């Protein structure tokens, strides 16, 4: 139901790759997400996750729902607010907090 995953980025240059991508948002429309729940559900979820990515590596599944990133509150944030917390430049590791 409710699991905590910790993912250590990889250095590729001056860039940091995580190995998923999301989807989501209150600022995107629920029925683009094919993970929302309904026509409400504007949360953040991962549409995405590459193999061997360093996402994977530490628990991060398809579908997970991302409530909290690093103990940021991703709930009522906009796709572009929670992007922005997971590819800081300056942070190296990301926790998130999903249910799934």
């Amino acid at each position: 139901v409710v699991q905590r995953v910790e993912i250590h980025k990889l250095r590729q240059g001056e860039n940091l790759i995580l190995g998923f991508s999301i989807g989501g948002g209150i600022d995107q429309d629920p029925s683009q997400n094919p993970f929302s729940e309904d026509k409400t559900d504007k949360g953040i979820y991962v549409t995405r996750v590459s193999e061997g990515g360093p996402a994977e590596i530490a628990g991060l599944q398809i579908g997970d729902k991302i409530m909290q990133v690093n103990g940021w509150d991703m709930t009522m944030v906009t796709h572009d607010q929670a992007r922005k917390r997971l590819t800081k430049r300056s942070e190296e590791v990301v926790r998130l907090l999903v249910t799934r």
